[PDB]
């Protein structure tokens, strides 16, 4: 008795696994996987088995595979005693004969095909899944993978990794039925003594019910997982609280999370963002632009709610034009501690441009420590429309010449506001690197007050049923000679694939 | 054969458990432990047995402990048939028997006695220790806990806690000798594949060598760990890198630490910190000063290096005077946006007093997520001595009103500035919690550069080789009606014993 495991790679969707007897994408790191997963082995002196279909043993070039005894099943190929590391069986389970006998076979696996894979999990033979999800759907599939029975739960998700342009992830099934202890007794017990007292009982790990795929424990790679379970430990330990609006919230205070750029784009795939609005206010942000019209005429309307006339003259800004929003963000990154008048003036030449000194320094100084972009000016802070959200980046050149980024955010909305800060973020970024010729680096988020709204718990609830999918890509189309200069025209989304959009309304 | 555990409670340093044949320190929440430590069972049909001297038995009243069966060690005192929950044996080996028959005794526990204690682990009976660190040290002792025997590793050490103003641990030690996989393969093997394309490879777990108490890996609760385990990081995926000082240091982006003030005060005992040079220099940003020579006089030399004249010759700052260091922290806290001329001009009306504002809005407005306090000034920053470490700070009223605090910062010190700017911002957070009459939080770091400078690399690979001891206490001896009226001498620094003070040179 020995482990079989199936070992595939499939679409993200339509779990398309290849097309006319070969692959419809060609990936050199998962045949890399491929390679090394099946060549795993503890005892030196044992051959791992690889069964496969005969199509596929076709799609190979009917070649053995190095230090392994490829199995291929078929009712025509004739049983072969020449070669040594290939054999032919008749049906799938005589097949599975390397249980009983041949101690010389340590582990078996699956390379399989659809007709294999199928009725190797209808039969149940199959212990493990190594499945490798790729971010390529629109094309054409002749061959699937069979729907993964309900008996498997998935251990493991591994972060989304770029080939060619194109998003794929690894992840673990089991089959599970069944189901050191001192020091998880200890903890419990000092966690009954001490009441509130003892901070592992202020930040609690959440209940498998708000826990985004709670089969997945010690395998979350995935950098999707960051804000998903965020979202869960808000879910858990969030304080009911009062704020400046009707609606109140759940908050808790000091979280953060990280991010991988370099592979991906930091995306949310569990709800469809509008990448668009994201945009168009990143390159309003970066414009300097003060005007709230602007983006309402792009049809991007996340800031109407503070750029309304009733809100205004609530908070005694009424004087102010409709969408005028004042000194907020873009306004201090291109003029700081500049006079403001109104959102038409012409604010060139004055206040301290903080974009333009920090691509400076970063392209002339890179290990410098000091590259800072703040969105907070205690003297500006009345005439806003509203206080810097996301207050202070600090970015950061590695000595491979990667650009990653730093971000304190003093108050978060995890349902609207976040999804849009760590894409957004995570643009500018990218911006900051081809402007200074840097890759993308690692991009990490400081939340100070992390909550969630009560009208949003519907949604973000079912947001936490869906399974994350490997992240899209982003690539710029051309080179721009200033970052003012970008448009929405420029950005190729690759391999963006979410769950569909989920509603949420702003508490203005 | 079943569990053999010892439980005692020692002081931190001489490991002294009593005096005058009672105990040195009354802990209510030790006793509890005690209490639900001993009376863990698996099976409701079976008892657990505690062993202990006869000086011990007197201790407690000579009266059977509920749902436990006493073990009493004593060549005197007769063998009682009549209380069926107390049972008195010869010699402590006979009182084993417990081992090879009873099998209605599940678990048992030394309580001891040092006699008992003694020649309980030099005849080698003890499987397990729990062990409480207590805080007491100066007081008399006739009665010690025997040299835990290197056979043991501690597999946890929990936080501080605080009863009476005296702080303690709860670490558990364990006998240690011999010595899912599918995960931990597969993450590996992608390892191999993808570079440092892949994220996991960039953040590397420290190894063993330069991890502090490596024994103790699921079981780290101590916040110390969260600055020591952060030292082991930058040990490990520190990118050696030049900066504007001399010396090249280790860097790492993207990091933080947690801290509990509730129940301790982060201070670091695997180094001696001078605690009177970072209150002099907190209550110094305070007052507004930015007279380096007020630190001085009070014998704080901190910021002499960045305070001489030929450094400030070199930064062209030459006009100003010796000490003189602009408008640093504690300016931009008291007056922002204001015009500096000297360290000796009288700035009382001028620029924005955050601070001010910062405590009428705490006790105002305590649910506001507006609180916040930013040195950073993007104008003012070429006449600065040293652009903010710290940076930007956040303040929380949690809704039992307690403070908690987090904090931004761009470039630290892991060697000299991060001991400092933990104890700066946990004593500032105290301030600000009692002159606007709440409880300490908890604070939460969050650091853009780790670096590690390459002179100080002898000296924290010492420290890393302490096992921490339990935080201490810090109380005001008054409630200042102004928060600028806190004086050294109202500080109450209680139960704090480090390591030996480790000298290390700063780089200018
Ligand atoms: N993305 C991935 O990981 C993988 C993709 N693929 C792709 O999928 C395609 C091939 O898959 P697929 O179309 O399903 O063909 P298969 O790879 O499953 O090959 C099937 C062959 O196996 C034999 N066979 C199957 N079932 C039985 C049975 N019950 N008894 C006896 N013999 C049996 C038959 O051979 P015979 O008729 O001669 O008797 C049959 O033609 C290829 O394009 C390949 O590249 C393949 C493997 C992995
Ligand atoms: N901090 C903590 O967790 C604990 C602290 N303590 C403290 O320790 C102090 C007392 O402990 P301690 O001084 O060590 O005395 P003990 O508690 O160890 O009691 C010793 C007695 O046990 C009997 N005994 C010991 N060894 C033998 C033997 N080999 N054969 C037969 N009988 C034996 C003797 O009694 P006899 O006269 O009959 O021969 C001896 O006097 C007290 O202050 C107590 O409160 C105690 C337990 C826990
Ligand atoms: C057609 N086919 C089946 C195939 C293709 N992709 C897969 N991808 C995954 N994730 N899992 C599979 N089971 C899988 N199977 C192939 C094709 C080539 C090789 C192959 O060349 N393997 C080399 C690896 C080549 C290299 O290192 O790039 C080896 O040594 O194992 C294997 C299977
Ligand atoms: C003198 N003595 C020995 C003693 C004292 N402190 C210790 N402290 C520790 N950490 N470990 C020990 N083994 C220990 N032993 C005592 C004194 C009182 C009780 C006691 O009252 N136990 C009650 C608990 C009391 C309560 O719940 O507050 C119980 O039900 O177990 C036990 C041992
Ligand atoms: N209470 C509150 N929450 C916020 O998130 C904000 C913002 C930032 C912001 C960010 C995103 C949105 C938003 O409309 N998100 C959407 C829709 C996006 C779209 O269609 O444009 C969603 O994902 O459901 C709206 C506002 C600006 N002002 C805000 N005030
Ligand atoms: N490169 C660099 N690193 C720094 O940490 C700083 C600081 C802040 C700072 C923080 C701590 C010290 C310091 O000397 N600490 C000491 C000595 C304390 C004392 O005896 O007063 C220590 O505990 O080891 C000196 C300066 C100010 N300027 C700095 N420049
Ligand atoms: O980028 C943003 N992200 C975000 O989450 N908000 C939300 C956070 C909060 O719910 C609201 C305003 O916070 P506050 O009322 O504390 O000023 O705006 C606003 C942004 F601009
Ligand atoms: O509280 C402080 N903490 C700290 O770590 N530094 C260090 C960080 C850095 O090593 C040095 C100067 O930062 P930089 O040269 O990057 O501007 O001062 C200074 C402080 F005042």
């Amino acid at each position: 008795e020995k482990n079989v495991s199936i070992v595939v790679a499939a679409s993200v969707l339509s779990s398309g696994i290849g097309i006319n007897g070969q692959l419809p994408w060609s990936i050199s790191e998962d045949l890399k996987f491929f390679s090394k997963i099946t060549n795993n082995k503890c005892d030196s002196n044992k051959k791992n088995a690889l069964i496969m279909g005969r199509k596929t043993w076709d799609s190979i070039g009917r070649r053995p595979l190095k230090n392994r005894i490829i199995v291929v099943i078929s009712s025509s190929l004739p049983q072969d005693e020449a070669d040594p590391n290939v054999v032919v069986f008749r049906n799938l389970e005589d097949s599975i004969e390397n249980l009983m006998n041949d101690d010389s076979i340590e582990n078996i696996f699956v390379c399989g095909g659809e007709s294999i894979y199928r009725d190797a999990l209808k039969d149940n033979f199959v212990d493990r899944i190594y499945l490798t999800r790729v971010a390529l759907e629109d094309i054409e599939f002749d061959t699937y993978f069979p729907e993964i029975p309900e008996t498997f739960l998935p251990v493991y998700m591994s972060q989304t990794f770029c080939t060619k342009n194109i998003s794929y992830d690894f992840m673990i099934f089991e089959k599970q039925e069944k189901k050191l202890k001192s020091i998880d007794d200890t903890v419990d017990l000092l966690g009954e003594i001490f009441g509130i007292r003892k901070m592992g009982n202020r930040h609690k790990f959440p209940k498998e019910e708000i826990y985004n795929t709670p089969s997945i424990r010690f395998g979350r790679e995935h950098y999707e997982f960051q804000y998903l379970d965020l979202l869960s430990r808000v879910l858990e330990n969030g304080a009911y609280r009062e704020n400046r609006t009707g609606i109140s919230t759940y908050s808790i205070f000091g979280q953060m999370m990280r991010f991988d750029m370099r592979e991906s784009f930091p995306l949310l795939t569990t709800k469809k963002v509008a990448i668009r609005s994201i945009f168009e206010e990143l390159i309003w942000f970066i414009k300097g632009d003060t005007n709230g019209n602007h983006l309402i005429e792009k049809k991007v309307y996340i800031w109407s709610g503070n750029g309304s006339k009733e809100y205004l003259e609530r908070i005694g800004l009424g004087h102010r034009e409709e969408n005028d929003l004042g000194p907020i963000y873009g306004f201090q990154w291109r003029h700081y501690n500049g006079e403001y008048k109104t959102m038409h003036d012409d604010y060139t030449g004055v206040g301290v441009d903080q974009l333009a000194k920090l691509i400076e320094t970063l392209k002339n100084n890179p290990k410098d420590r000091r590259h800072i972009l703040t969105a907070w000016n205690p003297s500006a802070l009345s005439q806003m429309a509203l206080p810097p959200c996301h207050v202070l980046s600090q970015y950061y050149v590695t000595n491979d010449n990667c650009l990653s980024c730093n971000l304190y955010q003093r108050s978060c909305d995890l349902g609207l506001g976040s999804p849009f800060n760590i894409a957004s973020y995570a643009i500018l970024t990218m911006m900051l690197a081809q402007v200074c010729g840097y890759e993308p680096g690692e991009l990490a988020i400081f939340i100070g007050d992390a909550h969630i709204y009560e009208n949003h718990l519907t949604q973000l609830k079912e947001q936490l049923s869906r399974t994350p999918r490997p992240f899209p890509q982003l690539k710029f189309k051309r080179k721009v000679e200033n970052i003012e200069d970008f448009k929405w025209e420029d950005i190729e989304l690759i391999g963006y694939y979410p769950y569909p959009t989920i509603k949420m309304d702003m508490a203005v």
